[PDB]
DNA sequence: TATCAACTGTGGCCGTGGTC
DNA sequence: GACCACGGCCAC
């Protein structure tokens, strides 16, 4: 199984390293024969002799063109001839590529920004994470001595904890009376012990939670201060800390540093991504948090260190358990994209598509378009019309069906062959024509992207079939994750077409997809209304809710099935309308906000405050309770009594502050905010102190008693102390609970004053 | 100098704090 | 007091 590739330099020449795990053994294979290259399109082939002679310099070394070769490729399906320029060392490419492009006989260069070790994986046909090899994993976490206004890592590491299949231990340099704590004499001895643990255990995967941005940088600074070679790499190298945009990421050579935080962030939507929140949401058990201040107090006084050590043990334990839960899936995604787990687990959606496409482009001799320059990028910022959203007939309805398309946008791309290489391609014998926007697509040959998307969807169906039939539980599970990875990829193509930074950006493709989507969903709505007499209550993009007002449940179902038979005989190709489910009652509040209940009692909620992180739990819980009264018990008066009771509890300071926390994400640098709401006001105050705020940080705050600007009396919940603080009960009534439930009960005539407790 | 210069789409409702 | 831009994060 291939884990990763990189290169090193030996007598000036690049040596590719392929890090493998075959049959329980780590291996390094070396390749010295692979040459970096990129392509040049020339105005005339005789200019190659001038281009051959262009030179550059690299730390006092002269950079030359090693050799050239004229080659035939396809560019958006059409034949083209380019010169493949070869070089001795990958760092020659950035030293010389601009000078070659600037040459007047060079129209443009292509494929000049592909990291060499990834170029190697593609051109060699090599695929990481193939096979059933079992990887050895090890989670770790640290606890540190924090004081507020200090430089990063001015304080020592206090404990290092780790966990694997054998359990969890804690190394520390004070005496703690717990069986899983190993005691050494100093911080230095502790770090060296941990390094020895790693080297002896020899894990393939080091699992952290936010180790990209805290743990490794901390260890590095302490190792600098204490004179420690922190040699975690399997080749003896130290961890490699690199900047990727506004974030950091950390490699450990020969291993996979699997930082769960970016993975969980892509995978699950939670209000906060504390380790405690994540563990509870995935596994369903609490995890107690110990705060930095208590940790420091415990260390400075020697008191209650057992609680700190257990917290530290638990960080490592739950980090290992989460790593076991999330890694196999990220592994199948890496295999599908064809790049390393380290990269793929940190990568954005658009980047995964592009890496997949670059590899398939190589296999098909398709020259890759370049990323846009600053001018082109600014041109691409124009937008287009998206999905159809019908204004709901608002209120409570009974005996509802939801019908929606199977993978609407991918079905469209495939059925109508929507691709930049088919877009208005001249001279064909068959075209499909996108409604409203008018773009024609050639049907005579499969477009590059439709062809790949089609192969993907077909593979996913074969996999689902083999899963059902298989008898091997290991294979079944690998198949499950691969089928899940294909769905993710296949559903990413439409947004990639509209992605300004994409190489295969195609605005005409994207707006053709959405125009076809609008035509299909609105055509289908009109058919079920006109030909079967349904009322369409509400519809968003690819599906709709409908019933027959005065009508039995089995009547609505049967007639929905008849309409489906009728409609799918009219739909072309892969377009297919499906029966998603039957809901006994539904409550439609606005566009994109509604809730339904099924026959078994299960409520499903969309768009309402209940699902959002920027609404306090007390508001969410109460709206949830109002909805159940309506949907389940059809009991409006009980809904009012619930609100009245909740608002009275709040005015009596009987609601625990833990239900008053509001979570809002910082999304940019604090200086760039033009308007400052409460979460930014808090963020700015924390930055004022010793606290780094980066995009993606969730500010979790509570509003304290007062009047005027919310932001002047908001504090991080971390710091809430009921002996020093009084929460703003009128705010949680007037700004949180009542607005959330008024928007629902507005439909039955109740105004805010019918919902408040009376003094 | 040892690596991609950066984090997919549009449609929609809402709270805050500012202006007029 | 009426209005609105900014920014949050949802649905698909
Ligand atoms: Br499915
Ligand atoms: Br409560």
């Amino acid at each position: 199984m291939i884990l990763d590739t990189d290169y090193i330099t030996e007598d000036g020449k690049p040596v590719i390293r392929i890090f493998k795990k075959e049959n329980g053994e780590f291996k390094i294979e070396y390749d010295r024969t692979f040459e970096p290259y990129f392509y040049a399109l020339l105005k005339d082939d005789s200019a190659i002799e001038e281009v051959k002679k262009i030179t550059a310099e690299r730390h006092g070394t002269v950079v030359t063109v090693k050799r050239v070769e004229k080659v035939q490729k396809k560019f958006l399906g059409r034949p083209v001839e380019v010169w493949k320029l070869y070089f001795t060392h990958p760092q020659d490419v950035p030293a010389i590529r601009d000078k070659i492009r600037e040459h007047p006989a060079v129209i443009d260069i292509y494929e000049y920004d592909i990291p060499f070790a990834k170029r190697y994986l593609i051109d060699k046909g090599l695929v990481p994470m193939e096979g059933d090899e079992e990887l050895k994993m090890l989670a770790f976490a640290i606890a540190t001595l924090y004081h507020e206004g200090e430089e990063f890592a001015e304080g020592p590491i206090l404990m290092i904890s780790y966990a694997d299949e054998e359990g969890a231990r804690v190394i520390t340099w004070k005496n703690v009376d717990l069986p899983y704590v190993d005691v050494v004499s100093t911080e230095r001895e502790m770090i060296k012990r941990f390094l020895r643990v790693v080297k002896e255990k020899d894990p393939d995967v080091l699992i952290t939670y936010n180790g990209d941005n805290f743990d490794f940088a901390y260890l590095k600074k302490r190792c600098e201060k204490l004179g420690i070679n922190f040699a975690l790499g399997r080749d003896g190298s130290e961890p490699k800390i690199q900047r990727m945009g506004d974030r950091f990421a950390v490699e450990v050579k020969g291993r996979i540093h699997f930082d769960l935080y970016p993975v969980i962030r892509r995978t699950i939507n939670l209000p906060t991504y504390t380790l405690e929140a994540v563990y509870e949401a995935v596994f369903g058990q609490p995890k107690e948090k110990v705060y930095a201040e208590e940790i420091t107090t415990a260390w400075e006084t020697g008191e209650n260190l057992e609680r700190v050590a257990r917290y530290s043990m638990e960080d490592a334990k739950v980090t290992y358990e989460l790593g076991k839960e999330f890694l196999p899936m990220e592994a199948q995604l890496s295999r599908l994209i064809g790049q390393s787990l380290w990269d793929v687990s940190r990568s954005s959606t658009g980047n995964l598509v592009e890496w997949f496409l670059l590899r398939k482009a190589y296999e098909r001799n398709e020259l890759a378009p370049n990323k846009p320059d600053e001018k082109e990028l600014a041109r691409r910022r124009q937008s287009y019309e998206g999905g159809y959203v019908k204004e709901p007939e608002r209120g409570l309805w009974e005996n509802i069906v939801y019908l929606d398309f199977r993978s609407l946008y991918p079905s469209i791309i495939i059925t109508h062959n929507v691709s930049p290489d088919t877009l208005n391609r001249e001279g064909c014998k068959e075209y499909d024509v996108a409604p409203q926007v008018g773009h024609r697509f050639c049907k005579d040959f499969p477009g590059f992207i439709p062809s790949l998307l089609g192969d993907l969807l077909e593979e996913r169906q074969k996999i689902k079939k083999k899963m059902k039939a298989t008898i091997d539980p290991i294979e079944r599970k690998l198949l499950d994750y691969r089928q899940r990875a294909i769905k993710i990829l296949a559903n990413s193509y439409y947004g990639y077409y509209g992605y300004a930074r994409a190489r295969w950006y195609c605005k005409e493709c994207a707006e053709s997809v959405t125009a076809w989507g609008r035509e299909y969903i609105t055509m289908t709505i009109k058919e079920i209304e006109e030909k079967y007499g349904f009322k369409v209550i509400y519809s968003d993009t690819d599906g709709f809710f409908a019933t027959i007002p005065g009508a039995d449940a089995e009547t609505v179902k049967k007639k929905a099935m008849e309409f489906l038979k009728y409609i799918n005989a009219k739909l072309p190709g892969a377009l297919e309308l499906e029966y998603e489910g039957f809901y006994k009652r539904g409550f439609f509040v606005t566009k994109k906000k509604y809730a339904v209940i099924d026959e078994e009692g299960k409520i499903t909620t969309r768009g309402l405050e209940i699902v959002r992180r920027d609404w306090s739990e007390i508001a969410k819980e109460t709206q949830a309770r109002v909805l159940e009264a309506l949907l389940k018990d059809g009991d409006v008066e009980k809904a009012v009594r619930i609100v009245k009771e909740v608002t009275e509890k709040l005015s009596k300071y009987e609601v625990p502050p833990e239900k008053l926390v509001i979570h809002e994400q910082i999304t940019r640098d604090l200086k760039d905010y033009k308007a400052t709401g409460p979460h930014v006001a808090v963020a700015k105050r924390l930055a004022a102190r010793g606290v780094k705020i980066r995009p993606g940080t969730v500010i979790s705050y509570i509003v304290l008693k007062g009047s005027g600007r919310i932001g002047d009396r908001a504090i991080p919940f971390d710091e809430f102390d009921p002996t020093k603080h009084k929460y703003d009960a009128e705010y949680y009534i007037e700004n949180q609970v009542l607005p959330a439930v008024e928007r629902i009960l507005r439909a039955f005539g109740y105004r805010k004053e019918d919902l408040r407790y009376q003094k």
